[PDB]
């Protein structure tokens, strides 16, 4: 089969099913800054720091000292690399004020560095004539045994792969960056067009950049802090589980993440929320008001709240953000306040990504995840979700209004629990200065799940 | 790594995150009347009267005079820096230039400069490449940090005109001014920035003081009265200082009589209440008014309260969002109301509408200003939804009024749904409207199906 | 009459109802990556080891030693069919291209000829003399060509497809963020086609209503159930098990695998919503063991996420797991994650897909599907791909008495008489236990009943 060597770029050599075709090229292609010099770059700088292979980075725009200024940022220290015989960029930029020379050039650096990786950066820039040119180019380069990646550019997101129609099928391997624009949001994404004799995965696949390019179960229970709440779950939640709390404006969900948070606290566990409709403030004083003390939790280092704007960002920022944040604070319980806030206004594809991708690390860290959905209808609601997220999820506490003697009644209901029992009652709650106090089922009453039930 | 120098330009340094790539050149792209001329003249405004930094502005097609007259309409006194030699307008206008520019920078010991705009010279795409390499390396190499202007004849088409020039830049800029139905919308992106951060995709600006780009909210236990005695016990007290108020129902349920009602009790407390009023004149809001005993005329000319009476097909959400913003600065109210955000939704994008009430809702919060907003719902009955906007999670409080059919008349009912923070009154409360304003009077403990609006006696 | 010499290409003689027209050229474009290459070489490769009919391949860019190695990662070993003088690849990387073409073919004794690519007003006289000499020569020619767009122009120039008397589109197309492979045959002179697109993979090279049908009998694992079914499943049908989130529609699947594997049977499970840890955890709770039956070679799980790969990739999948595995027994768990996001066409080829290879492999198959609506449904599938399965197990919840109760009906089931019951369940620790009708409500079905 065609060997294949390790980039290392977060993700990559998963998509790619082990990395780039060894002793080829590979075209990166795509729009002004999605990426290209810096894939270009990580490429070299993983190949000398993880595998000692020596690498000739061409530039034929960019100074060789803004090349290394840039790189700074990352914590990549190119000089260094330099100093020690592993680096060379080769300047073959214009003057301030052909061809077959500059492949000898190339060579001259390749057998004096004995170098195994080559980047080009971009060849589109020193440009039929262009066909016959990247395969004299592409030729060397194959003779000699190095793994090249040449980045070319593009006008559109969804058009041509290059920028003369020709680049793509002269290269064995082509990688398309696309940055595109939903709505006034930009989404990044990777694609692998073409491997010639290989396998790699199709379309595109979402990614940040942020330190480079980045593209088990337990029978153990867990109290909500509602004492009623723990005996209707079959004796509490499950530590690897997402929990959902879903139903109308007003009904108690804030509440009830409220009670989880606190709870994990007060057994000396960290607890992390994410919070996109309240302040802080706001936050502390509706809890004080329950009876939960946010602030005392705070000082002793063991509740941290990250409020944020859902359109502030993109779902995949605000997906490594929270990876970031349980990466460095290392909680036990994780809150979102809601997923409905987050999918507000993004296409339900993208959204149900992000909650995938929530869930997913959640469940390998194994994090007690708690995350609230707001309704559209208030009542008569025939779905748990508008977003269909429900299979996702492994318990759904629905919460309900009731008109009953001419009152807004609310009921709770543990609607779905995964791996356990529990109690089918639609039980009337109230809310009080001691937060959720849970009672009965309404015996007889017909029609309770309508909003509007007629008495037997 | 890569250090930025302030531009001071409202709301830039947040999405920069610091302001501009020192000693490097950025592109500012986009049609005719972006802001892209004042983007340029605004750096170097900035550059000179806030951090002392001398500026070269070059100009290939408007006169240094008309950039001068063109600025005294922000109160920028561009003539007094030039007579200082802290400006240098370069006329590079028709009847090599980077000789000229750099004798300017040496002579003015100039950090700063704007060049509008680039495309004016710009014939090969080969040919316009190797240029702005040619002028973007020479202003490299002086130190200074450079803007240059693009033109683009597309909203969503190339980045600059050649397909090229985006590629040479370390920085790129886009200005848009976007056609949405019949309505401009004006916004920025940073689309790169070489070696460092950026936030990313478009963000919403208007043109006021130059150009200005635009959840940390204080939260108190106090008490305000709705100047209605029942809703004030229903609400466990009355609203809560620090709130948002939606009062959502159908056509003629009474929201115009209850915002009539917030206004009037802070002006008896010596307070400025605020009206921005999208449906009806000052003239009806003032004789409907009267019907209670509110007089408007008398709180208007005693400088108590302010009523602001537009139609929202007149300007853009954005430009809405500025004329409440200015407002509530000159006239510092206490209590704001917007009679209807359902006035405001009409023809517009869900996406924009959410955009504005975040806008309007979250800078009220802010200032700890009470305001008060009605929504009207489609559906006069029957309906399972609070507003078809949703905007229910980001209000506080949500009063419900409601048609009822009683033995064949229409009864009206009101309900709190919803009051963060406190307790509140569970009850569908029957209210009947007369002089005395709203009466709110029992719950029908006799009905089922209330809040269908045909109840079921039992 | 135009008579066709056979590909062997797996599904292309169906779809071009032969092969290739004998003595002619046979246009085969697409964009980049759309599988030319490999078409051109599996012409030759197949016309040599099945048919003995000598090779010719003309390359203008890539060198003989990649054509040669990129082979190899299906097992075609080029290099011993050129070493019999049964292959020869010329390297050309026009009179006088023409003249080694003829030689290298008279040489050769070849019967078949590939042109890649022949990209790399003037064109149309190009590839007519081209074209026009190799019919004189009695050789079967394929030609690749290049696109920019999907959709756009058949070739690059316009002229391309009006000379060639055989044209082929390869597609690779952007349904959202999902690429789906796609074969056309535009046109065949003189002679009939089948019409517009048909999926393919690339897998062993390129890879583009007739089933038996008995009255065996097979568990469902739940007795009251198979009573109800009127002594069980069919062996040879889809069942469709129907319902909101929470039902139990997974304890169902977890059955029907375990009585197949305590039988000695085989059994194979797509898994689209849950790990093996949390599929393993939950089916331990009623005294099942995966990872046991998977230790004995009884059970198989397949874990993937809908959105990793395209249906056409995920039948693909399937398909082979099928091949390798040889079950009786095979559940989709579940359909409603494939259908998220893609559109209704394209999930309903996939579906007649699978349930087509379980009907001809006489393979049980038991598939899940969540329905939006948790209450008051007036639909057994949002999908409405009823029509495709043979037996159908509603799951819905019931309001009795303030509580969520919940009921099982046999909706439909072809073949066979079953209960009318809308039957109450309770999932305890034995499972399933079905017990009576609520013979004393109406509208048990809306969810929300009255007493009578
Ligand atoms: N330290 C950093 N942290 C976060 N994002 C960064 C950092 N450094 C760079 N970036 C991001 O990477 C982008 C630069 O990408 P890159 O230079 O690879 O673009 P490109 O594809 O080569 O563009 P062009 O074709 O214009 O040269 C910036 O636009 C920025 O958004
Ligand atoms: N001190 C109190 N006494 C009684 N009830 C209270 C008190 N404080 C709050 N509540 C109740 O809690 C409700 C708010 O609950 P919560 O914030 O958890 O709702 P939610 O479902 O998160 O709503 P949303 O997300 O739409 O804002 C109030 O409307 C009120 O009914
Ligand atoms: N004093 C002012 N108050 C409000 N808006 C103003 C004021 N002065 C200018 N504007 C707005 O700014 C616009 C001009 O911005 P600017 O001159 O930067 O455009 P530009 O992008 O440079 O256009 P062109 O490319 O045609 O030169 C005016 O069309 C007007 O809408
Ligand atoms: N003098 C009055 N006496 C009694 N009821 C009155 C009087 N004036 C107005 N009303 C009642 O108040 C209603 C108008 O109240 P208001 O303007 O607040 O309604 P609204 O919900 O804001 O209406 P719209 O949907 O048209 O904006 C009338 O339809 C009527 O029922
Ligand atoms: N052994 C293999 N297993 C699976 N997929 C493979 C294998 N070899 C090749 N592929 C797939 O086939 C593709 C190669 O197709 P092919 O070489 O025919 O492209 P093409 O249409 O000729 O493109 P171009 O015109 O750019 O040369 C790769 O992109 C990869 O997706
Ligand atoms: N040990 C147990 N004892 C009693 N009931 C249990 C037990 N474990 C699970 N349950 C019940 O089984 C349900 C889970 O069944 P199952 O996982 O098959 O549902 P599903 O229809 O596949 O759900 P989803 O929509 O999440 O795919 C729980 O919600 C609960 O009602
Ligand atoms: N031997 C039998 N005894 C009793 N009922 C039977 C028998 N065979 C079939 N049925 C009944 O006939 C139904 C199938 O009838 P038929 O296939 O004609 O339905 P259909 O409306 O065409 O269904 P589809 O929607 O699948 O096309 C079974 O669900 C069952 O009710
Ligand atoms: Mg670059
Ligand atoms: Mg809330
Ligand atoms: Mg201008
Ligand atoms: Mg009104
Ligand atoms: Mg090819
Ligand atoms: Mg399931």
């Amino acid at each position: 089969e065609v060997k294949k060597i390790p980039t290392m770029i977060e993700g990559f050599d998963d998509i790619s099913h082990g990395g780039l075709p060894q002793g080829r090229t590979t075209l990166v292609s795509g729009t002004s800054g999605t990426g290209k010099t810096l894939f270009a770059v990580q490429f070299l700088y993983n190949g000398i720091t993880i595998f000692n292979e020596p690498g000739i980075f061409v530039t034929f725009e960019e100074s060789p000292q803004d090349i290394i200024k840039n790189a700074l940022s990352f914590g990549w220290n190119l000089q260094s690399l330099i100093d020690q015989g592993k680096l060379f960029i080769l300047d073959a930029s214009p003057d301030p004020d052909d061809l077959s020379a500059l492949i000898e050039r190339i060579q001259y650096a390749i057998r004096k560095y004995k170098a195994t990786r080559v980047s080009i950066d971009s060849v589109t820039a020193v440009f039929s004539v262009v066909r016959r040119e990247i395969f004299r180019l592409a030729f060397r380069l194959k003779q000699l045994g190095v793994t090249t990646i040449m980045t070319t550019e593009r006008v559109d997101e969804y058009g041509p792969v290059a920028r003369f129609g020709v680049e793509e099928f002269v290269s064995d391997n082509v990688v398309i960056l696309r940055n595109v624009l939903e709505g006034e949001r930009r989404r990044r994404t990777v694609e692998i067009l073409k491997l010639r004799g290989t396998t790699h995965m199709k379309g595109e696949y979402p990614f940040t950049i942020n330190n480079g390019i980045n593209i088990r179960s337990s029978n153990v229970r867990v109290s909500s802090g509602v004492k009623t709440l723990d005996e209707m779950c079959g004796g509490g939640f499950f530590k690897d589980s997402i929990i959902l709390a879903t139903g109308a404006t007003g009904t108690g969900k804030t509440l009830l993440v409220s009670k989880f948070l606190e709870t994990g606290c007060q057994q000396g566990e960290r607890a992390l929320l994410f919070a996109y409709e309240e302040s802080r403030a706001q936050l502390s004083r509706n809890a004080s008001s329950w009876g939960i003390d946010f602030e005392e939790l705070e000082r002793r280092g063991l509740l941290r709240i990250i409020c944020a704007y859902p359109e502030s960002a993109g779902l995949e920022d605000h997906l490594q953000i929270i990876k970031s944040e349980i990466a460095d604070f290392k909680p036990s319980r994780v809150a979102i306040d809601s997923l409905s806030a987050l999918a507000r206004g993004v296409s339900n594809n993208a959204f149900r990504q992000f909650v995938i991708g929530v869930t997913g690390f959640a469940k390998q860290e194994e994090i007690t995840g708690f995350f609230t959905n707001t309704t559209d209808q208030f009542m008569g609601s025939n779905s748990i979700t508008e977003s269909h997220i429900s299979t996702i999820t492994d318990t759904i506490l629905l919460l309900q209004y009731v008109e009953i003697r001419g009152e807004m009644s609310r009921a709770i209901n543990v609607f779905k629990m995964r791996g356990s029992w529990h109690d089918k009652g639609i039980r009337e709650y109230v809310i009080t200065e001691k937060g959720a106090e849970i009672r009965d089922s309404f015996r007889n009453f017909e029609g309770i799940i309508s909003g509007t039930p007629t008495r037997i």
